[PDB]
């Protein structure tokens, strides 16, 4: 009945509209603290991300889970300021992504599953702050390592009903090669989110999943190099499909009987490091409504298509309460 | 003056000098995430201070820690235990073999303003400022192992702060080093070429030294004797004995190229980013830690006949004049 948060315990109620798939600032371990001219600086990200937050925040936006891993650079003192200042809450993650130290990579199963637990029962570094979610990522066949964080993942989430989400390569049907490795621990497909699942055209891949009771994000909506298809660099990020194919998935799977296993989110971030330089400049230019793209653009849309306000509701706050709020079994 | 965690040293403060060691063999941000791999953060402090307290014992009054960003350097961790024990340390700028996307996605002219924001601004927000360049091969370079080597020769460039390396002696990384360097300008006189005990070719060490290299000597009491079977120790440490390595030490000595050694243990206090234990095994493998170049290397030599004066030479003189911040050390 509660929700972890970098400002404590929320209840249900409280999360309310919830983006689920979401980031402050696209990093890697320790690079904030140690470069963060490569952002102007933090003051100006802090800014930045203040400012997208509570423009979020007047379209609607309630909640956002901040999926950043610990190698995602994921600085949870940055995400509680910002949280207090637009007055938006932040769920923060634990889990593994693509770019693990060796200090990771080195480690077991065991050891792996000591530190999702660390990370969500006791805190996230000195800060007291505990993940309310698990992120991990494969980019087709899981690597051996990958597998032990898959495994890890599975094992935190059965030992503290904090569910998981995942990276897709939606086009090498990653999803179910992560959900198999997910039931032969006996995780309830209830507890699963499979990311970035709105990359695909093969609506059977996603309905298959759904049957299975997965849950399926829809999370990179406003992705699209459509204009600027000669940016190899963003093309690569951003696909060539429009914003309006992916959120016709949304639509796709509600008229399936799916509605209850939807999850959707722009996959926005306010800092970007792990890329190309100015990356989140060229993101902008696409997308400048961030983080307010769901709510300003993405419904209104799919009402136009027919989708009742009342289903559009359904799956930006009650999906999301029901994913997110400890369970074995939801 | 020589730029210490404590703050600038003279000459003359220096003393005995190991010039490749480290508190702490980690990755970013991974202590503080995990700090419970290391028993706590206390426990790997008071290990480290009882350490330095025995080296200083044996006459050692500064160590140069050669960890970078992505060795997990943490310069308030060395600046506590540089208080704690009395010692000097000397803290690296520079980029190791586990750069995150966030480095490795980065440009020569970018690496090069990172290198130099830690040289003359300082290490994240601790006003602590690099006093070396740490940078690494592992046979051929790879292509952003050279944007590393440029960059790092460019920061020396604009700064007098030397170079040192890690190397595949074996495959002779020392020569392609020196071309990259002197294709930049540096000059030799401002590289210490490390690993370079892990080889029985004297002419490959000797030509580098006459050329005016710094060589470094630096893995002495690495072996796996007494536990060759331990597959992953001996990985690390190699079946070459102590004995092996310090005499290569006097045959640099014989060969009269004594003013270009350096010396040191490549010695830690905590190691996670390899096997979980491996801290015990070599501490196991040698007691002394970073008093064995003083209390069994130093002895050793004047068995064999080495003047002390010659001995004292490589440990004060030589680390002083190659610390000591100029274009050319000649
Ligand atoms: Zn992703
Ligand atoms: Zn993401
Ligand atoms: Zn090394
Ligand atoms: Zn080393």
């Amino acid at each position: 009945d509660r929700i972890n948060t970098v400002r404590g315990p929320i209840t249900i109620s409280e999360a309310g509209f919830t983006l689920t798939h979401e980031h402050i600032c696209g990093s890697s371990a320790g690079f904030l603290r140690a470069w963060p001219e490569f952002f102007g600086s933090r003051k100006a990200l802090a800014e930045k991300a203040v400012r997208g937050l509570r423009r979020a925040r007047a379209a609607g936006v309630r909640t956002i889970v901040d999926v950043s891993t610990f190698d995602i650079g994921r600085d949870v003192s940055l995400l509680a300021e910002v949280s207090r200042a637009a007055d938006v809450h932040i769920v923060a993650a634990t889990g593994l992504w693509f770019d693990p130290p060796l200090s990771m990579r080195l480690r077991s199963v065991e050891e792996l599953t000591q530190f999702f637990l660390r990370e969500i029962q006791y805190g996230i570094e000195d800060t007291g702050i505990r993940a309310g979610i698990i992120k991990v990522a494969t980019t087709g066949k899981a690597t051996p390592f990958q597998e032990l964080v898959l495994k890890a993942a599975a094992r935190a989430s059965l030992a503290t009903g904090v569910p998981v989400t995942t990276h897709t390569a939606a086009s090498q049907r990653d999803g179910e090669q992560q959900a198999a490795i997910f039931e032969s621990e006996g995780l309830s497909p209830s507890r699963v989110c499979i990311g970035h699942s709105d990359d695909t055209d093969d609506l059977s891949y996603l309905t298959a999943l759904a049957a299975r009771g997965y849950l399926i994000g829809l999370d990179q909506i406003p992705f699209s190099a459509i204009g600027l298809e000669d940016n190899a660099s963003a093309s690569a990020l951003l696909g060539i499909r429009s914003w309006q194919t992916r959120a016709l998935l949304i639509k796709a799977l509600i008229d399936q009987g799916y509605m209850k296993q939807i999850l959707v989110s722009n996959d926005w971030l306010f800092g970007f490091s792990s890329y190309v330089t100015n990356i989140m400049d060229v993101m902008d230019r696409v997308n400048p409504d961030g983080m307010a793209f769901i709510p300003l653009r993405v419904i209104p849309f799919l009402r136009e298509k027919g989708v009742p306000q009342e289903t559009l509701a359904g799956i930006t706050v009650t999906n999301p309460a029901r994913f997110l709020s400890p369970t074995l079994r939801a």
